[PDB]
């Protein structure tokens, strides 16, 4: 529910902390967060996976999309994947 | 784990006050569940405590608010958002 909507920003936000981490700009620590968010949201899409139908069913790759683009849309900024489609104004 | 260097620890703070501006505006979406809002609240605790000590590590002139650092981690979420490796 609240909970799948939960589930797919959460996603972005682990997708941003390991593109922070690729950068080499997060921090020990940071990085043991990102280890635990992983495993935590990795077990709790495998939960919320179990209790759909087969067409209601999301991996954590394609949620890391959904919740790139509802970060993007909450900071105001084009929700386009990628570094193509901006617009001018 | 990688191998980062000490720039990394006033970027990790200012990244997750970036992180936390993200959690407040989704929560406005009422989109947030119990333990997303438990977590939210944790973060904000745990990064104020964190931002106190790492400020009284410093000058006085490299020191910053929660809000100023939130506008830095936002600058910093921009192209990473932008940017899928
Ligand atoms: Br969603
Ligand atoms: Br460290
Ligand atoms: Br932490
Ligand atoms: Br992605
Ligand atoms: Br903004
Ligand atoms: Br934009
Ligand atoms: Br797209
Ligand atoms: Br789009
Ligand atoms: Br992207
Ligand atoms: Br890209
Ligand atoms: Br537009
Ligand atoms: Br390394
Ligand atoms: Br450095
Ligand atoms: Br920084
Ligand atoms: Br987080
Ligand atoms: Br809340
Ligand atoms: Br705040
Ligand atoms: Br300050
Ligand atoms: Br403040």
């Amino acid at each position: 529910g609240a909970t799948n909507a939960t589930i797919n920003f959460e996603a972005g936000i682990l997708e941003c902390y390991e593109r922070f981490s690729w950068q080499r700009a997060l921090d020990y620590p940071g990085q043991d967060r990102l280890h635990r968010l992983k495993r935590k949201l990795e077990s709790r899409i495998k939960t919320h996976n179990k209790s759909e139908p087969e067409n209601k069913r999301m991996s954590l790759e394609e949620r890391k999309a959904i919740g790139v683009k509802m970060m993007k849309v909450l900071l105001f900024m084009d929700p386009s994947a990628g570094i193509e489609g901006f617009e001018p104004y």
